[PDB]
DNA sequence: CTGCCGAAGCGAGCACTACTGTCACACCTATTTTAAGCCCTTCAATCAAATCATCTTTTGGTTAGGATA
């Protein structure tokens, strides 16, 4: 279940440690670095977009914090 | 016509802050030579703090990779 990841590495047999595992999973993971959108992000990155934007400008990246899977 | 002696208030002895004449011995430095320690200048050799140049990491934003709604 992409869970205990100490026990992932000890399992691959690599001498991997669980950090390492996780870091390079996430790196690569379909779940994480999302290309597609879901109805929660949109409606909640609206939300902040309204609350914080002036005129032009937005906070891109700092929305980040709120909805998970971006950079 | 001049002259003596009392009443009261004064008094004593005991209680199982610096000058000045001298005077010779003190002070004073002419030079010799070491063996380890010296103060201050004075610039030159060396180092590290500060600055500038440029590459890199993340926001704004676009290109067009990539996408929903």
């Amino acid at each position: 279940g992409h869970l205990e990841w100490q026990k992932i590495a000890e399992e691959l047999g690599t001498s991997r440690s669980a950090f390492q595992c996780l870091q390079k999973f996430q790196q690569h993971n379909k779940a994480l670095k999302r290309k597609e959108w879901t109805e929660e992000e949109d409606r909640m990155l609206t939300q902040l977009v309204q609350e914080m934007r002036v005129g032009s400008h937005i906070p891109y990246r700092r929305i980040v914090y709120y909805m998970e899977g971006r950079d």
